[PDB]
């Protein structure tokens, strides 16, 4: 047995403009995996949501086609995670977003790149 | 504003044996994104959890180093998703897991590959 | 100093039809890296070329948007590599190709997934 | 029929120091694909070679475990490509390298992330 893995039970949107987004969130029990670390799916979901927010901030609608994520350092209970996303490439049908998560000590937690398909304006 | 994104509010483990895992789950409202489709992070978390289950089934402990996911077809409210994970490569220090999600119509929803780091036995 | 890294100085196309491609090639000196193993770029290029051939076999033109590759086992001088590609998903604007390389002993060398953008028919 | 795809028929190492590498190269006919653009495999090989150079610059020996690449803008015959590699994370067992290619106009051509396995020192 294991409990649900949840993301964004709390959050603060610090910045959302012109393809650049910054959101903060506190790691809580529902964020964790078996080993007491922030779940890789939780961390990914933080990144994917912020990637979507980057899309919206460009006046676009979109869907993720593909994503790659690298895990660098564990997130822990009560960490404050800063999720920074930006559009590195704005093409006609597709956008590429980089999203980076750091903890309250400025340490790198994970980095992801999203390939989004622009569906409309 | 947006509500939390959650994964495994419900599930059934069908198979978990020697590097092969099958788990089913039903898509619910907490699974969805802005547009009413299964959230990319939700789908990834389904895959990531099953990847870790594959690791455990091998009598191993481990952590995800890197993952890539491709989104093929939308997941919808009330879909039953089958999450199939396989260890396609068991190295000494790392394992590589393929995870595929199909819906109740047999349609491919997404595919991911996980690069896991074996921490212990 | 280092010499050029080259791919397809020799090859045999065994199969090319309906989204399924099989090509063989022999690892030669220009294939190798500093350590005497098949260069990761060489192996990737084998996969990317076969992904393109899968596109053509579907009566399409296309360009790669994104690719992810996992390296499983070293390729060595004089290995015969079998490169098998297939379209796992044929969407309207994009295709997803899986490409797998095995050696003459049937051992898995590397696996890659390509997200291609369909440019025309 | 198609001719071999080659990388580093010419190059200039501009910088190679403590985890940071810059290398330039000019796109030639052997660099290109069917459509006359820089081959995705050629571009990846440029990135992969520079990733390994980053590893060496850290006094390390290593092998690529996994890589992801995004293609942003076509490379063309006679372009001068600048290949910039950085170790963004030096773990104990693995390193993560970001590699970016820009052309002579400062335009972003592609970006890749490499997950390297440290074999020795």
């Amino acid at each position: 047995h294991f409990d649900a893995i949840s993301a964004f039970e709390n959050y603060e949107i610090e910045k959302m403009r012109d393809g650049h987004v910054v959101v903060t969130t506190k790691v809580v029990n529902s964020s964790l995996n078996y080993y007491g670390n922030a779940h890789g799916g939780y961390l990914f979901t933080l990144c994917a949501q912020i990637s979507g927010l980057v899309v919206i901030s460009l006046g676009l609608d979109g869907v993720t086609l593909q994503s790659s994520i690298n895990y660098l350092k564990a997130g822990k209970l009560d960490d404050v995670l800063t999720i920074k996303g930006e559009c590195v490439h704005q093409g006609r049908t597709t956008c590429v977003m980089d999203v980076d998560i750091t903890n309250q000590e400025g340490r790198n937690v994970c980095k992801a790149t999203f390939t989004m398909f622009v569906t409309g304006q």
